[PDB]
């Protein structure tokens, strides 16, 4: 009764104070229905508790609490607004999931990892999240805004010089070894995750597609996730079954993104997405370097160290012999204090809702139901307020 | 988000820490079976918080941590055991009620009153409630054992001589006068609901039929409740409908309690049921006084102001009344100390538990759910530390 006093304060405990108070959130959403009322023992609760229920959901912060300045990124689940705390004034990203969507799609369960990693991550390689609350129909992240837009987009708008690829992928190799070092592995690098902040500098911004590492910093897994383009061989294999495989799935991707920073096109691409898994596989024939790309020795040799088999990829004896790499050296910067040197692009915004950084963007309840059928508890223990 | 701090500190609040997790407790319990588990939403919440709520019912107060040493009373929904906690070595009086049997007899809500007025009358005239709990089969509340018996107990074996019968009914004017106070209505005064302590001193120790009053004092209520020999007539004609009285339903039982302990036999005395209902009834011819009874002035004065309709009964201007009757006036006590005065009977106990003044006295599943049923929601909320 001692530890109690502890666990229900403890924001990272999986019973604290907002878990609970979803729980009897949800249980009587989940339970106020014309023919469940039928039931008695269900209709006696739903009065002892109903109305103070309705109470508190009153002081529950509400998408009300926010105006939509506009959409900024859209998701499987939902979009990304732009938006403004009405009474602070302040503005944030606020990601949308749809329960409806995660129920019948059967995916309400991949959001835990991201939402502890920008909750408790304290990392300046990671968006921060601010809050998570939900209502009965949408889950919510408030989050930090990026301004200077993704990773895509400077590559669409900019021809790199070797000078920015150096940092944009230093910073890219920083973020990856703070999230290994909290245990997991990313999974999903690539340019579109990557968010560049008010000062230029590098944030990752989504981690739908993380996982917790073994003893040994490895993981089980028979599913090949992330983008085709950015899939590395060993992720791919696991499809076929037991796949047993490190942090080096990560480096792997760096590579395809230093070679689509520097050459222009990704190294696997074809026009079919079977095309490319075919390419990835057969990397060892169908990498190759266009003609007239201009690129330096040692920018060439990272590529290729990472672009290969596991077994002999950079970063097999630690992320150390990949910051030492040659490519890397520099009069600008070292690894202590890149986040605090002149980002290469500097964002130029003309206001705290300037969103030219990102291209523009262009309701389905459910079925009241018969008996129980739980909607509301997967999401019991989403609300986070630092 | 500033008052929770408070709501959930505050023992008297229905959504405090104890209550909510007696939900995720609840719904853990109701959740957890074969067919149930078919559903996914279900089986994934189920394996979230399965563990750790599994952990948390280890920490919980359980009928283990107690001996029964033996049976002290029987309830409609179990019985009061008196017990000794195994780690402190103190003595208590133990109720349990089944849950199984009061969701069968469709009566799941009837203790809520009881729990509060003997978990925060903090009044020396009620039984006084340390802790509440509860397992998935039963409900059990510790309270202090009160080793001086019941009245009942007291006037079978004694013959009350007039003296006494002033003690004790003052002792029970005083006790429910300190209920009235608190906004209820007793119904049900009678010699079992009253204990005796260590020291002989009186308590009330059950309240399963109290009732909040009006701001005028009053009820509306159309069920007879009480045991038949005490009931007054507005509460047996309200079961007729639209009954609304007050409290002066419990003055009248006082008499009967008083006529009882000085005559030997209840007034309204009959071979069946229906039988004493009648001669309540008609109490302006059935109430009559024995012969050979030998009675004061005063007292069978004092039988007769509160055996009366309630228009004209002692007690309708005010307790004040009550107290100013001739019949109490004595030399050893006033209103004010009578609970520090020498009691008329002083037990003499051997032991921490001696039940000698207690007569001696001498299992059903629920069938396992196909859907959800919720039979643990009617009792979250009934954990109850002090
Ligand atoms: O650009 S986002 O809208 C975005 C995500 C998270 C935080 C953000 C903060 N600021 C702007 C955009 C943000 N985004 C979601 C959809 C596609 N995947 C990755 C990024
Ligand atoms: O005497 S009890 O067992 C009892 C109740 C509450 C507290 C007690 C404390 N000590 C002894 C007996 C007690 N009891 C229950 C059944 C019949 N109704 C009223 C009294």
């Amino acid at each position: 009764q001692r530890k109690l006093e502890a666990l229900i304060r403890d924001p990272r405990s999986p019973i604290n104070v907002e878990s609970l108070l979803d729980g009897l959130n949800s249980l009587v959403l989940d339970l106020d229905f014309p023919a469940l009322r039928k039931n008695k023992n269900i209709d006696n609760f739903l009065n002892r508790y109903e109305k103070i229920v309705k109470k508190i959901r009153g002081l529950q912060m509400k998408a009300e609490d926010y105006d939509v300045v506009k959409v900024i990124g859209r998701g499987a689940f939902g979009e990304v607004q732009l938006v403004r705390h009405k009474a602070s004034q302040k503005v944030y990203a606020m990601k949308l999931l749809s329960k409806f969507e995660m129920i019948k799609r059967s995916d309400s369960a991949f959001f835990w990892e991201e939402r502890d990693i920008m909750a408790f991550a304290n990392s300046p390689w990671v968006v921060q999240l601010f809050c998570a609350f939900q209502d009965d129909k949408y889950l919510y992240m408030v989050m930090e805004y990026m301004p200077g837009g993704d990773l895509v987009n400077l590559m669409s708008n900019y021809d790199v010089p070797e000078k920015w690829a150096k940092f944009y992928t230093a910073e890219v190799v920083l973020a990856l070894d703070a999230i290994h070092s909290m245990g997991l592995i990313h999974r999903d690098v690539k340019p579109d995750n990557m968010l560049l902040d008010k000062h230029g500098h590098l944030k990752l911004a989504d981690f739908g597609t993380c996982m917790k590492m073994d003893e040994t910093g490895m993981v089980h897994c028979d599913t090949a996730v992330g983008t085709p383009d950015y899939i590395s061989p060993e992720v791919l294999k696991s499809q076929g079954g037991d796949g047993y495989y490190g942090r080096e799935c990560d480096w792997w991707s760096v590579g395809v993104f230093l070679f689509e920073m520097l050459v222009g096109d990704t190294p696997f691409y074809a026009d079919s997405l079977v095309g490319t898994y075919s390419k990835i596989m057969d990397h060892k024939n169908s990498l190759c370097f266009p003609e007239d790309a201009e690129i330096s020795k040692h920018a060439k040799n990272l590529i290729c160290a990472f672009l290969t088999d596991r077994e002999v990829r950079l970063g097999r004896n630690g992320v150390e012999e990949i910051k030492q790499h040659p490519f890397f050296k520099n009069d600008q910067w070292n690894w202590d204090n890149i986040r605090e040197t002149a980002a290469p692009v500097v964002p130029e915004l003309s206001s705290d809702i300037d969103s030219s950084n990102f291209d523009d963007i262009e309701v389905e309840t459910f079925p009241i139901p018969k008996a129980f059928v739980g909607n509301q508890l997967p999401f019991i223990g989403f609300t986070y307020y630092r």
